[PDB]
């Protein structure tokens, strides 16, 4: 269905919505086949005029006004964002036939998890513990704006042509302790996941937890068990992961905290791959 | 926390704000206890500043920007609805010290299922029957709106004093394909009809009391189905039945459910609560 929805809603969702006549999908050119979904090469018109290469994501999921207005009023928040460590909205595309797609920015290098993971590339230390970095800078903003990511994870940050780390929306084994068994989320609870992201980052994209059933690692948790130090991670740079996986939340340190912190560890470090 | 909200979005949900000076909340007054969890009794002063005895539940949960803006647009689909046989909105409250609150008009003989269970109350078959088509006749409007329930049970259906059934807002409810794919639609909410007609029938009898909550997949997939009801005529367990066709396409649409029970319910005397 098209636009069936509340008057002042749509009035509201306006400024995301992209009108369809400025937009091409190349449908057969896939930009990845993964947890991502179907993605595509689009092209974007701009209001000013510029032709901007984009990515462009189908929503195959939505079908009642409940969920259009739900995934609206998502849009809405998003699109408010403006941080260089966030990954932009560029708009929301509504349309009569097939499922509502999702426009935003190209990212060169795509997302973290796969570029760190493929032996074509040699990050160095400081290059892993820069990209931790700048994640936390962007959950630092997201923090500020009151947000809860509720899903961060290497897969879920994107890396574009200068090697800015962008994270993005779009999972037991990130989930910290309360989450697991009171199904809080907040951003401590965020902080905890940052700690496992900063894991992946480590040990260039293993699997966490590689030996535990997803349903183990409730009591795994309880028996005050943690990840083992990555092969590159520092021992300062240690410290800081297992203080995000304290059991208290209060306990665990602010994204604000992570930032001055592990930038900090991060200026003690030289050499250098991929700068910026 | 204020709103730190988007401005666009606060510009939308103003018609579903009610100002907090035009609110008294009694927090000593509980109302209900149990599955709708803390509900209160309120008072309202409406538009042209009329006293409204209303129901009023703190959303503990809600916190962060994206559950309250979830909140907020919920709510705005909410307000649009008009139907005799839905529960209205009066407003939502917007507390800076504490969670919000969700005001609701009072209802004088609470849940459907709760009302039905009390020994007290003595609705005839007609009388059960009745509110199965009430019910249908809410859903019936729900589904012109492309609105999908999602949670459609006797406990979730209100009375008033009029004894006017108002449908608001769980795996033995569930479709098949809602089991297995968690996928929602009015055809899912059909099944779950068919489960509260059951409910009905048996005055608000727990149902699959012996299969346990995980082996309710299987279990349907065997072919089995809730057995007719005690006091059931057997044109309606055959409703009941249509409802639960595993083929989601198959199953009736709530407009020819309301025409079809309507013919039911016609067709008996006797009703100690007249609608
Ligand atoms: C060359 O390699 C790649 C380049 C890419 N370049 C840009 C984007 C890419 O992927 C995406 C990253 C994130 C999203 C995404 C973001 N935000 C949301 C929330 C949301 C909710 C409601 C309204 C609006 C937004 N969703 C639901 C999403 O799906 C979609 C994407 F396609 C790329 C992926 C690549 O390889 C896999
Ligand atoms: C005399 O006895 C009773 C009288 C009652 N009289 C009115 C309402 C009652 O219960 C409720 C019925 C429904 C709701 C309710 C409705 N809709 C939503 C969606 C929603 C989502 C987002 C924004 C706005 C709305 N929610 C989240 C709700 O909680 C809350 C209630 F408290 C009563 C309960 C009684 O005893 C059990």
């Amino acid at each position: 269905d098209l636009s069936a929805l509340n008057p002042e809603l749509v009035q509201a969702v306006q400024h995301v919505v992209i009108g369809p006549s400025s937009l091409i999908v190349h449908f057969n050119e896939v930009i990845g086949r993964g947890h991502f979904g179907c993605v595509y090469h689009g092209t974007l018109l701009d209001n000013d005029g510029k032709k901007i290469h984009c990515a462009v994501k189908s929503l195959n999921r939505i079908t009642d006004i409940g969920e259009v207005s739900q995934f609206l009023t998502e849009g809405i928040i998003m699109k408010d964002f403006s941080h260089p460590n966030v990954l932009s909205l560029l708009g929301i595309c509504l349309r009569s036939e097939g499922s509502p797609l999702v426009v935003l920015p190209y990212m060169k290098h795509g997302d973290l998890r796969n570029f760190i993971r493929n032996e074509t590339h040699n990050p160095t230390v400081k290059d892993l513990i820069g990209f931790g970095l700048q994640v936390a800078k962007g959950m630092k903003y997201l923090a500020s704006k009151k947000f809860v990511h509720r899903d961060l994870a290497a897969r879920n940050c994107m890396l574009d042509e200068k090697f800015t780390v962008k994270v993005a929306d779009f999972p037991v084994k990130w989930m910290a302790l309360e989450s697991l068994q009171t199904q809080k989320f907040t951003t401590k609870s965020d902080v905890w996941s940052f700690g496992v992201l900063l894991w992946e980052l480590m040990t260039r994209g293993a699997p966490p937890y590689p030996d535990v059933n997803t349903f183990d690692i409730t009591v795994y948790l309880l028996q005050g068990r943690r990840l083992l130090q990555p092969e590159y991670c520092p021992d300062p740079l240690y410290e800081v992961m297992l203080k995000c996986w304290h059991p208290k939340a209060e306990m665990r340190p602010s994204f604000s905290e992570l930032v001055s912190r592990i930038s900090a560890i991060f200026s003690t470090f030289i050499g250098e791959h991929y700068v910026h």
